[PDB]
Parts: C-alpha cells; structure tokens; sequence
C-alpha cells in the first residue's frame, strides 16, 4: 500500500488514502491517534453491518481498510450551498434512514451522525462511516462521544441537557440532515450549547417542561439566561416552499422535541414520502 494522502484525522485516529500497490485500489485506511474505541468493535460492528448503505470494510491487516469514496455530504452542502436538488433530498435521506434501520435493528446507536460521515458515492449512493463513537444498547453505559462542535449541531435537545442516549437521538439527527440538504443551512446552529435551544425553540417551540427541568438541575448552564422564545416560527414556515409538504411530515416527526414523540426507523421507510421510492 503506497501513501496518497490524508483523508483526515480529528478525534477518531487518522485516515489515509492509500493505494494497492499490484491493484490500482484506491483504499482508506483507518488508524487511531484497544485504542480508546475499539477497532475490534468495529471490525465485527461491520461484519453485521453489512448493507449498500454502510461503508465496506475491504480488508484488515493492525487495523481496518475501507472502500474508498471521493465525497460526502459536507463537500455536497459546500459545492450545492444553497441545496441539493429536491429528489436527491429524498434519495439520500431514504438511503441513510435505510442504514440506521439496520443499524438500529442489531442495537447499535451511530451515535456520530452527520454530513461528513455521510459519504457519496459516483452512484450517488449514500454510505454511513465512521462508527468508532457509538454505542451498542446491551454492554455500552458509554462516554466515548463526539465532541466537535458540529456534531452537536445533531443532537437532540433531551442529549443536550443531560439525558440518555437512544435510538431516538439517531433519528433527530436525521430530521436535521433532511433540512439542511433542502436549503444548505444548519438547521440549529449554535457558537454555544444554549444558543442552540434558541435556535431549537425558535422553530420547534417551547421545550417540554422535563426538559426545561433538567436545565435548571445542570451544572453546565447554571449563571446563564434561558434562550426564550416569544413567537416562533414553524417548520412549516421555515421550509415554505422549500421541501415538499409529504417530506415536510416526515421531518417533524423526525423533530419531535419529546423523543417519544419521535418516529423510528420503520415508520420512516413506510412513510408516504417514499412510496415510489420504495420500488426503486
Ligand atoms: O471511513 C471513513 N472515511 C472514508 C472511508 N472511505 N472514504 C472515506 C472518506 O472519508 N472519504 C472522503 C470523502 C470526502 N472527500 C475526501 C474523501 C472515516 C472514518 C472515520 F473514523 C472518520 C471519518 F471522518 C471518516
């Protein structure tokens, strides 16, 4: 394997581009920088894991070597800044809610949902990568999070103020993806954590009051005003004419602030939105 590059690094180890020497295999290969999240975790987590939607572990030699892909959703968003085409929405949220199901399915929690760790391929087909920061529902009582910053950006607002995290949490991450591929934009962007429940309440509204609770028991926003919200605008009014009204249902039952509220996986494949993406 000849070096090409550096895919990238961050809180995960370190990727690298690299080549087959006899096979002309663009390869990326995957080393940490055992070591804190377990590459045999994930060398088995991606023995199930298994499926169109899941990044392929090619081979492994200490350590893990992947298909290579050119893209992902971030270098998307960044070339398409104000969206990608409305069908391609559907396409690729249809593509990673398929990879959370079968993710969900064997009780694991992505736990590091986001546009960088979705990858494109030429075929346009989505691939989910990038799962040394989950969590399996059995064993786990796990830290081991993600703690840039746009990766909070995904999460919900019960992980946020200090609660568990579920199956539920991967889909709110989603719900997030689906209106940032409609227009380009963070849907809750936030400098600080509790700029975020601003940016959280300004469209979906007021916070349950278990979770406003839990904000006044937090070490972490203790000295500091609540971010309130005298009028706040709906989804509805924030995607107005920017998502179709069918894929708009889905997205607030993604955006559930309660997350029992919030839809799994299965009633997200069934949903209308999909009907005709269902055969294809
Ligand atoms: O497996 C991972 N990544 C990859 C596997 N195959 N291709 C890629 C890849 O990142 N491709 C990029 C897409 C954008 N353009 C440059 C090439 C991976 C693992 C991590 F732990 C963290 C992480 F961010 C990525």
């Amino acid at each position: 394997f000849e070096i090409l590059g550096v895919v990238g690094e961050g809180a995960y180890g370190v990727v690298l581009k690299c080549r087959h020497k006899e096979t002309h295999e663009i390869v990326a290969i995957k080393k940490f920088k055992e070591v804190k999240e377990t590459t045999l975790r994930e060398l088995k987590m991606l023995r199930t894991l298994k499926q169109e939607n899941i990044v392929e572990l090619k081979e492994a030699f200490l350590y893990l070597v992947f298909e290579y892909v050119e893209k992902n959703m971030l270098e998307l968003l960044e070339e398409m800044p104000n969206g990608v085409p409305p069908e391609k929405v559907k396409s690729y949220i249809y593509q990673l809610i398929k990879a959370i199901h079968w993710c969900h399915k064997n009780d694991i929690v992505h736990r590091d949902i986001k546009p960088e760790n979705l990858l494109i391929s030429h075929n346009d087909v989505l691939k989910l990568c990038d799962f040394g920061f989950a969590r399996n529902l059995s064993e786990g009582n796990n830290a081991n999070y993600d703690e840039e910053v746009a990766t909070r950006w995904y999460r919900s607002p019960e992980l946020l103020l200090g609660a568990p995290y579920g199956k539920s949490v991967d889909m709110w991450s989603v719900g997030c993806i689906l209106g940032e591929l409609s227009d380009g934009q963070p849907l809750f962007p936030g400098e600080s954590e509790i700029d975020q429940l601003f940016t959280i309440q300004k469209v979906l509204g007021p916070l349950p009051s278990e979770q406003m609770k839990l904000f006044y028991s937090n070490p972490r926003f203790h000295g500091l005003r609540f971010p309130a919200v005298n009028h706040p605008q709906s989804l509805e009014r924030r995607y107005l004419g920017i998502l179709n009204s069918v894929l708009l249902d889905l997205m607030k039952n993604l955006l559930k602030l309660d997350p029992a509220d919030r839809y799994l996986t299965e009633q997200c494949l069934n949903h209308p939105t999909f009907q005709t993406q269902r055969l294809l």
